[PDB]
């Protein structure tokens, strides 16, 4: 699908994980339930 991985509000480190999925610092955004690569 569009998302690299989910974003869950209950994971306080979701932003870091989403960046990891998307290849590093600043590369992913949590937008609602989806981590999307910028």
């Amino acid at each position: 699908g569009s998302m690299c991985m989910p974003c869950f509000t209950t994971d306080h480190q979701m932003a870091r994980k989403c960046d990891d999925c998307c290849g590093g610092k600043g590369r992913g955004k949590c937008y609602g339930p989806q981590c999307l690569c910028r």
